[PDB]
């Protein structure tokens, strides 16, 4: 009961696996000293490089020329950063417990005390997030539906090939509610409350960006920055 754009656009998603195993490989043995805040830098700069990784190959994206690219990465690298933590937590996480990008799974408690009082307020707010996903049913399917739903912002502006752009997001948007409509009927209004999270994670993002903005001029911080100091 699979929209045919929607299938497509799940041919693009990374190999979850494979990529759990990059990420651990990368954090532990390479490194031959970081404290248990540079692991969290490193852990959320490396899925960040699978992010960049999975939108410059996939399909329509690839469409575009580097400017366009950019100018799209740079609007919402942190909310995809935050949507697939979040989706983490949905489908691998269950409470008291978070599940990293690295099959890792660590307790809330456990890491309420390893960081500060702000940082708690986010993941918190996070898990306000996974509960409400998580009530309402939020598959795979819908997943990288808003995936793509926060890769084509109709708020990104002097686009080159604005058209293209305009164009996916009203498609996903299209396929999306034929789709929950469809495989969630009795959950009637779920569409509607699946797209109003799209300003929460983009509240979560903006709140994510200014604790680590802070702890980089702090000197705490170790391509995460870079797409920060743009």
């Amino acid at each position: 009961s699979i929209p045919h754009l929607i299938l497509e656009l799940l041919k693009c998603e990374p190999d979850e696996p494979q990529v759990q195993a990059k990420i651990m490989a990368y954090l532990q043995q390479e490194q031959a000293k970081l404290s248990t805040f540079g692991l969290m830098c490193k852990m959320a700069d490396q899925t960040l490089f699978s992010i960049v990784e999975w939108a410059r190959s996939s399909i329509f994206f690839r469409e575009l020329k580097v400017d366009d690219q950019m100018k799209l990465l740079q609007n919402c690298w942190s909310e995809l950063l935050i949507l697939d933590h979040i989706y983490r937590q949905v489908v691998h996480g269950k409470e008291g417990s978070i599940f990293l990008v690295t099959g890792q799974q660590v307790d809330y408690s456990i890491i309420a005390s390893h960081t500060e009082v702000a940082f708690n307020n986010l993941m918190s707010h996070a898990q306000e997030l996974v509960a409400k996903l998580r009530s309402l049913q939020f598959d795979q399917r819908e997943f990288v539906c808003l995936k793509f739903l926060v890769l084509f912002s109709l708020d990104v502006k002097n686009l080159e090939n604005f058209q293209l752009v305009e164009g996916v997001q009203e498609q996903v948007n299209a396929a999306l509610l034929d789709y929950t409509m469809c495989n969630y009927p009795q959950q009637t209004e779920k569409f509607g409350q699946l797209l109003l999270r799209l300003p929460e994670i983009r509240a979560i993002s903006m709140q994510a960006e200014e604790y680590l903005y802070y702890k980089h001029l702090n000197g705490d911080v170790p391509l995460l920055i870079e797409m920060l100091h743009a």
